């Protein structure tokens, strides 16, 4: 198994929060650091017309609310809310920086994860730059491909996810949404069997 | 004047890099990391024809090249290209794992820079998904009129940049920056004195 982790568990507190909750609440104060034992959740920024955009989807194995650690009087970057029903570890900034003294690994999987998310967010910069809304969606509908949860299929890889869900990723209404998928379909892109959608040549 | 730096750059060996150089090509494989003693650079990242987009501007304290850090067989993610002259230290990631293990302070303070680094380039991504081309020149003309290479002027704040780095830095063609400009003159907003570029504020 993984001590370091059970290590980890054993200096903090655990808690379950309902789907659809808030874990952390944009512009607070950060004095706390998070793992994702059990779950899923959406990262996420708001206009200043309420509109929400999706940043990141964490899951099983992520830490959250690492942000504001490294520096004091910080606040909480986003938004994150349950999406499904999450078991989440909880512990103080200073109590994890006494930790990293002992073991500094569990500092390394930590930055591995901003790596890789500072990685994929630069990707999204690049998309939204260079991409109009039909090239977006194509590129999310491709990357939704290559995930693990990515059902196989025999034209292609077989996702499911709702358009305004889709639309808060690449930034546009839902109907804007099914506007285009409609048209990738009939470009023979991809296929809008009723709930999933078939990502051809994937 | 600073015991873990100094530590730190103990253990590098020094490059210097001319002006407009490359430090890191996008794909290469990742096995060094950087930090600048002196001089500045700019991380980009190039669309399939070409297109340019900065993603940072990194200066004299910035690490550079630690995403390949965490996980081995990684490649670097982007072109990192010095925009002045340039002092880097540099250092494998082997023994640089092994100064974590001595001293994790040195993490603290990569990781420190990684943080903000993804702050901000959230922010960039709002910025892209909720303003036009119009709002985003606007709003990099006020951040540049705050840099502390801002010039005084009677008028407001005076700024050095081309038409080619504004729209690198908000994704747009340099016939759009100029269009744009022109409008911002017009509302009395700035004014384009040749190279420069007066800030009104
Ligand atoms: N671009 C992103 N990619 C992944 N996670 C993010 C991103 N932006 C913000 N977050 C997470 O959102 C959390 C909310 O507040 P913090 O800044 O405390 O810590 C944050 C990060 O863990
Ligand atoms: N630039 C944008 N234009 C429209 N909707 C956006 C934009 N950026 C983010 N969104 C959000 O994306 C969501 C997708 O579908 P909704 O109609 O539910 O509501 C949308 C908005 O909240
Ligand atoms: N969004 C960003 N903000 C700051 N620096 C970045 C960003 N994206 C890439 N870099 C730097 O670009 C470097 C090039 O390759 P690496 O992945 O090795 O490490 C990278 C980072 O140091
Ligand atoms: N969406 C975009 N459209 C056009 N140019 C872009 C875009 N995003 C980034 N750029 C870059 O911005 C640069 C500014 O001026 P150029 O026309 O010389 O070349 C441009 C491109 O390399």
């Amino acid at each position: 198994t993984d001590p370091t982790l059970e290590w980890f568990l054993s200096h903090c507190h655990i808690h379950k929060y309902p789907s659809k909750s808030t874990l952390i609440h944009q512009g607070e104060k950060a004095e706390t650091l998070y793992y994702i034992v059990k779950g899923s959740v959406a990262v996420l920024i708001k206009d200043e017309e309420g509109k929400e955009m999706i940043l990141f989807y964490l899951n099983q194995g992520d830490f959250i609310g690492e942000l504001g650690l490294f520096e004091e009087g910080q606040e909480r970057s986003a938004w994150v809310r349950a999406k499904t029903a999450c078991e989440v570890a909880e512990i103080s900034y200073k109590k994890f920086r006494q930790l990293i003294q002992v073991n500094p690994d569990i500092l390394m999987r930590l930055s591995a994860q901003m790596a890789r998310r500072l990685q994929v967010t630069s990707e999204k910069v690049g998309n939204l730059a260079f991409l109009d809304v039909t090239g977006r969606i194509a590129q999310t509908l491709l990357n939704l491909a290559k995930q693990p949860d990515a059902m196989t299929h025999p034209d292609g890889m077989q996702i499911k996810i709702t358009r305004q869900e889709i639309g808060q990723i690449v930034g546009c209404s839902r109907e804007t949404v099914g506007r285009i998928l409609k048209m990738l379909e009939d470009q023979n892109l991809i296929s809008a069997h009723g709930k999933t959608i078939v990502v051809y040549g994937t």
